């Protein structure tokens, strides 16, 4: 595989959030999508713009303790500082013991380690958070990748019942990031979709007996992802997807995916 | 496949409670049990004969957005309407970008989408949601299917500490459904039995990696399904099902499963007192 | 599969806690590791040393109603009595009907099930549970095993912030077994490795779907458990284990997997 590198910054938002950008001034929440094939290798020049000490911290993906992004392991970055996170990728293989070691394809996350305490739960609370792909050689690739992040109450840190929305074209293939934080338990549900409870979302035939849901619990730094047809056997229209604890959905963790016909067009619905 | 036609009614109960009936005056709490193979249609002619607008929304299998059961896509009811919902299911096969395409086999649920809030919060507390099973050819049809919904810190919305118990013979094919519901999560039990958190609850052979396990913890709107073979290696008896978050079982999220041996007795049960 | 027989003791500890053990005085929370084979037996006398009635239930084994451990079954103990448990285990196999009957093996727990209440309760709370493993024919035997349990906000009964800590070299293949209980959900996580969501924790090979995670939701009462290689293509560190709830690892469930260099060192960390 490949040796990548990328830069990222970690910037106090205008509306005192926080985020991870691949430019300055460029911060999302969540952070950039990243995406490896098993095998790369991907340094990231990683710069805290802010007054507070901030990290790096991945999941699923190998990485050494000086890039673990915590206290304990001297790795977080201090006030203005630089630091450069190298995080490597495996495929699968078998050992010389004859067990198979599971290769680092996965739907990861990557978060802050360091703010407001030593797990990182205000630089998560302010949204220090982002997806990381691994894929397998011969993974299906997507039309769209969209990622859906419930950290405490909202998702991707938008108030109360607004989105995000995602648009797609009936018949795309649309794959969905969907990572947990925080302090709460969420079922993720989307409607008219469904998908495979295992390391695609796909289902690799009539053998694989895992469970088709549209509805996973989920908590605090799970992430697992999915791909769909959009409109598949369901046609356009605005899909909703939601926690499914009422209160929560009641509250506004709702967003839309909106999945129109080829001509652009979608049955009228009426939103929030 | 077949297409297939039922009449449902949603119905205020007593105490507050609402419930789906096949027919008027028999709503029931859990809704009836919808049985369907992959490839049929099933329309339901729905009508919603309370005071408050009601819906019927279905996980899992397909629908247009018009029985979506939404307000968010104007396909609830009004209060005396009656609407015409359609499900559809479809068996799996292989896309022409070479993937496979899941089926609709699987352990789902309905559930009223608008009574109380956009979520159906009030519609699902009081009683509105029903197990539904849709079938893959092939699999193996069970004696009897017993369905398990936990609402909040209920089961079925019954009172705490009543049950319900199912009765079965050692040997009998038995199917569970079990659903959840509200604001809280639960970690599903049964003492003396086990089975795979797969499709069907069942391993598929010695190659079907799935875990074999007796506890699942489950959330607002998860259902899955197993069959066991009643008292399996386990004998007959009075197993426990319970939620085994220990608060919940102490407040009275428990039930039996109730195995007899085939002479018809369940050891160990002793409501009577004897002479002597 | 063997026959196999063991004492098993419930015993009150300092503070009020309760453990078993497999010699009295020797009462540990999580109490000991059991370990069979699919197909073997196991009776357990088991002595209730304490002045309260206690019971053994297990998870996920075969056993009868009269060691359901439950008053349901009246097969709890009294104060002081005793009572010899029997749990059996199966292979797995194909039915008459040509089905597949699942195997008991897995990673399961027994606790109490009458202490404080007739769900075990206090008994759980106090620390009245372990661990069991089944094993199935081929599988791999681990250097180490190591039981994390989740009870309510403590880990193994242990204050906030005090581990436990578990060491192992470089390329050891360690085993852990993960058990829940109380009243909260959490997540357990692990830094710097991963496992299968199946039984072993490890992939059958190319073809298992299951997902490779390194951070599972989990509620009370829930057991899995997996085999990792220490400091596989990560190397030698202190790794953090916790919960990723975020107060719950805020308040201290976190404990360290010390992974040394063969020289027996590890590189330099800040507790
Ligand atoms: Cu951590
Ligand atoms: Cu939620
Ligand atoms: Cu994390
Ligand atoms: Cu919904
Ligand atoms: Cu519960
Ligand atoms: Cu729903
Ligand atoms: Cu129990
Ligand atoms: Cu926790
Ligand atoms: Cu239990």
């Amino acid at each position: 595989g490949e040796v990548r590198r990328i830069k990222l910054y970690a910037e106090r938002l205008a509306d005192g959030q926080m985020g991870y950008g691949l430019e300055k001034g460029r911060a999302t929440i969540p952070g950039p999508l990243i995406e490896l094939n098993e095998g790369d290798t991907l340094h990231i020049e990683f710069e805290n713009t802010m007054d507070v000490r901030a990290s790096l911290n991945v999941h699923g993906l190998d990485y050494e303790v000086s890039s673990d992004g915590t206290t304990l392991n001297k790795s977080d970055v201090e006030p203005g500082g630089t630091r450069t996170y190298t995080w490597r990728t495996h495929a699968p293989g078998r050992r010389s013991d004859g067990t198979w070691r599971a290769g680092s394809a996965g739907y990861w996350h990557y978060h802050d380690h360091v703010v407001g305490t030593e797990h990182g739960t205000g630089g998560i609370r302010k949204g220090l958070y982002g997806p990381v792909i691994v894929r397998r050689k011969g993974d299906v690739l997507p039309d769209a990748t969209h990622t859906i992040v419930f950290n405490d109450m909202l998702i991707n840190n938008r108030p109360a019942h607004s989105g995000p929305n995602f648009e797609a074209t009936v018949g795309d293939r649309v794959e969905f990031v969907m990572i947990t934080h925080g302090e709460y338990y969420h079922t993720f549900h989307m409607h008219g979709h469904r998908w495979a409870d295992n390391r695609t979302g796909m289902l690799t035939g009539p053998d694989d007996p895992s469970q088709v849901v549209d509805n996973k619990i989920v908590g605090p730094a799970d992430s697992f992802g999915f791909q769909v047809i959009a409109g598949e056997g369901v046609g356009a229209g605005a899909w909703m997807y939601h926690c499914h604890v009422q209160s929560h959905s009641d509250m506004g963790m709702v967003g839309l995916f909106l999945v129109k016909k080829t001509d652009g067009t979608i049955p009228g619905y009426e939103p929030h």
